[PDB]
């Protein structure tokens, strides 16, 4: 069971700015159950593609996270980037709406006038966010194992414990996070996680900030997250290697993988 999209990917097409597929966007209308939403999605990606929900940290909003809607969408994605309905909600009521964005993803997917009417395989669904919202993600993924990927970025929250996550799991980590260190955050959950598919990659020097919109290092996060999206969200082993592998970069300051074949 695969869903291969595209050309065969190279370092050079998973670093660029712009994946194969050309981007539109459009502002959900009437969103259902989250405050607002983005939705990014490919014009000629040529068959049905996995969504991806993306949720901000604490008093965030849709400006930090969005870098990713274009890219992932530009690889064979429907994103939807969100606002909360309160920019103050805990990571139980971020996993919520997160799951509540894929839900309004699944029902325009079924709307003749959505731009992304039939674009959608909703059976394939992802989940990204940062701080709180990266919590959200992994309580999202802990809920819901039919979820065929998560990549969360300096995540928090308020236990450390996501021993029964089985969906193959993607940290993000800033080295000199002081908002959620990763010595008390991204690492204990890194390590929690004993039945899955799982890589933590650390961004050297990298603030609470380090993979949010305006990082300096898009080539490289972009990369991964666009890897592990296509090998897990697709099974697209043609992905294998740039999901698995250790990037060998100056960039990053520690690198962890497990359950991940080359």
């Amino acid at each position: 069971g695969s869903h291969m999209r595209g050309p065969n990917p190279t370092a050079a097409s998973l670093e660029a700015s712009a994946g194969p597929f050309t981007v539109r966007s459009f502002t959900v209308s009437r969103p259902s159950g989250y405050g607002a939403g983005t939705v990014y999605y490919p014009t000629n990606a040529g068959g049905t593609v996995g969504a991806i929900a993306i949720v901000p940290g604490y008093t965030a909003r849709q400006s930090s996270i969005k870098w990713w809607g274009p890219r992932l969408a530009s690889h064979g994605f429907v994103v939807i980037t969100i606002d909360t309905n309160s920019t103050l909600d805990q990571p139980e009521s971020r996993s919520s709406q997160q799951m509540a964005a894929l839900r309004q993803v699944a029902s325009l997917n079924g709307t003749s006038s959505s731009p992304i009417y039939g674009k959608v395989d909703t059976a394939r669904m992802g989940v990204m966010g940062w701080s709180m919202g990266g919590g959200g993600s992994l309580i999202s993924a802990a809920n819901n194992p039919s979820l065929k990927a998560a990549a969360p970025q300096a995540p928090w929250h308020s236990s450390t414990n996501f021993s029964s996550v089985t969906v193959p799991t993607l940290i993000f980590a800033c080295e000199n996070d002081s908002i959620a260190p990763v010595n008390s955050s991204a690492l204990p959950i890194y390590d929690s996680m004993s039945r899955n598919a799982k890589q933590f990659l650390e961004i050297n020097g990298g603030s609470h900030s380090c993979a949010n919109t305006g990082n300096s290092d898009q080539a490289l996060i972009g990369k991964k997250g666009v890897a592990w999206m296509k090998r897990f969200m697709d099974n697209d082993t043609r992905y294998s290697t740039f999901a698995c592998e250790n990037p060998n970069s100056t960039r990053v300051s520690d690198f962890r993988t497990a359950n991940c074949s080359l």
